[PDB]
């Protein structure tokens, strides 16, 4: 009966180290991302290893091409079991009147849609096994950290994000449905590093410090495996009394910034 | 000095609006209804004030820059923003809400929250500083058991963040950005007409002794909430930035 | 006109928040460490207009508290608000450093304090059929853990929060309102303590090229400040906020 | 090598269960518990099953046994690398003014000076040792749930036990030292069984749960299996990066009291 997972954004970053993790215990992967090469690549690798996967390209805030990687995958192996939403952008982060309308909406429609699409296209399925387990992946930033400059409207969906789990949490457990959240800090890149950001000087509350702010590794990022590594417990029977939590992995991050 | 109020015609925001009034604060009343805003603005001008009653959905950029030019180019400046607008929208399990239902509870919530603070900073800025409140609830924030509602809930949550955000990114051109967060206020906590399958998503739950403890057991009153903001956007409370407010009567701790 | 006992009433916020009162028709019982201090701030409350008591005090201390509130409702007949507001900053050190009577210290001062002042409060609040209270906490230990070695504090000003909520329900149908207030540096900056060892081996080194206090350019908040939200929350211009925590700290806290 | 774990509260619940997880990744356990035998029967099991274990008999909010029960642990193995302080009690619950001072000054006593004198013990060794893992199992109780019918005194204790493991996360990381709270529900008994509890209907809001009020097990409370579970996740190498977290394992419920 082995275990089927959707994991969005999956061609890279998180997505993927989590695609690997759970390959490794043998669940069988719909590894979904935005660009067809490199979802394929991890399904490859998936498979070169002995394991089942579909790569499925599609776009997290289009509802049609959702519905086709969701059916599309269900299809191919009958049941669904574990969703991760992990697709986001960092989007524009600017001064509150520098960023525009149309910048502000499609940071919403990635993280925010996304996550809402990811979820009621598989809800259904899941309600249909019988159960499951779901981990949507948020941030420091929104629950812990407020100050990365101008990230509002990142900011305004990873909380969001949060928010979602928890009312789902209560929603769902009647179902047999494990809905969590998973917050990282910067993890392989610095939590400053957007090629979209806009006016740091505006926004930045300027601060230096002498000794990295990522207390766990001395300054520098968490890495994917890390934050892989904790998805992967949180959708195993290991984590079978947890629901409605979130989890900060930021080596300590979070409470700095 | 000058405030707009959003959402403005009813509820919190209609109170806001006559307890700023009485404060001295011209206010720009504004709403999805022309009427019901004019009424606000009519008893306010009526009652010895300034006012003037702007007509837009708050979701709409085109709108909310004409609204909020037309009220500098009446009044001259900006001192005070209650980001009040929003909706219920659909509450629904995850699974039958719609796709379209979902954008529009972001659109009014959420966007319209964002857009009422892209276009009054830079006013408040040239002013040197003022005060903003934006009205959340215990929904997203304490309490995440109101049956279906998600997205309502996302909207709510959001807010909170952004006020955060928009604090620290504010506070050196002394603007404070606050959250209040009431519990039910006028109706009870689950009362929208646009609720489906409550059976499905409510977790059953009894309250002999109901669950506002401090009115034990009816909802708070619109005018509590103005009170708060009253205090929170007054000079009584320039230390106070960044800083959410539960005003639930202990119902957020109970739900 | 109501009663309200002020703990902490000598200086800073304490005494800041019993002039504001005053200054609304509300007769206080300023309670503090050291009498000279308590009389000098109800000397200033009478002959201004108003209505006062001076008492001495150690809040960690069953019977004097006992005593005192005795002497309070005696004067003036009934209770109607309690300010919870001492507390010491006690030794900050590493954990690893810090001894038990200094954190034995810090548990006395800041969490029996204030499980003493409302302990004996309660009962003449709730015969008088409601009242308001309000606990004076921290951004240590609500939003704030990079303070030096504050851990002790932390621990009680963390426990506080804890306390109002749980108490806000417990007291609801008493009519009793109960919150929380939670300022960040005031008078003084944020890590000034004396009794603070290895500061260097506990905090995080961090520099703030133009300050902490964004609302302020970077100075702590004042006195009266504090003092102004208090008053906020025990009028009846609070009569529907309960059990909620309050942050007056300019947006650090947010930053710390 | 072979890690050694001090893991206080081990007579019975989640400290029993957690030595046991513990002790089957191979962990050498000091199981202390107030109560000699109690300690005595999960050491015993524990060795004779391949296991290395001692008992340590203490009351956690007295130094000087305290101090001596670790130093013991150290002499016996040599080091100490995973640190699990779950000892406490629910003490008496009763309305704030029934509540006796010396019966408040009971709950603190155990509850907080019992977490402090942990550390502060502990921490020596896991510098010493160059890193490690701290869990501090606190509760829903003063982080998410305030409802438990006079529970104040039990209630400020376990939310002072969640901003020392932030504080201690910040001022630990640069020794390596991870440290997390763990908040359980209900976990083998009702939230509310306290032979000690008083005049509880004073002191509830009165309310009925027709569904049950733990939504993923149909109203049950966890188990203790489930609590040493996180518990084993959390001080392991597959949360090199977590630290600073709380964790909430209610399934569901804090969200609901």
């Amino acid at each position: 009966p082995s275990p089927v997972a959707l994991i969005t954004g999956a061609g890279s970053g998180i997505g993927r180290a989590t695609a690997l993790a759970l390959a490794a215990d043998g669940v069988t992967v719909g590894a979904l991302g935005r660009t067809r090469t490199e979802v394929e690549e991890v399904a490859d690798e998936i498979v070169g290893a002995g394991g089942q996967a579909i790569a499925l390209e599609a776009d997290v805030s289009d509802e049609l091409q959702m519905r086709n990687a969701v059916r599309d995958l269900v299809l191919k192996f009958g049941h669904l079991d574990i969703v991760v939403a992990n697709a986001g952008i960092n989007g524009v982060w600017a001064p509150i009147d520098d960023l525009k309308p149309f910048e502000w909406d499609e940071t919403i429609a990635v993280n925010l849609r996304g996550t809402f699409l990811t979820l009621h296209l598989t809800v259904p399925y899941l309600k249909q096994r019988g159960g499951g387990a779901i981990v949507v992946v948020s941030s420091i930033n929104g629950t812990r950290t407020f100050t990365t400059p101008g990230a509002t409207a990142y900011t305004a969906t990873k909380a969001a994000q949060v928010a979602i789990v928890q009312q789902l949490a209560l929603e769902l457990g009647k179902h047999h449905i494990r809905v969590n959240a998973v917050c990282p800090g910067a993890i392989e890149t610095n939590i400053s590093d957007n090629t979209k950001l806009r006016h740091e000087e505006e926004t930045a509350i300027p601060v230096e410090w002498p000794k990295g702010q990522v207390p766990i590794t001395d300054g520098q990022p968490g890495r994917s495996e890390d934050v892989a590594e904790l998805i992967r417990f949180l959708v195993s029977e290991r984590a079978r009394h947890v629901t409605g939590s979130p989890v900060w992995i930021d080596g300590g991050q979070g409470l700095l910034r």
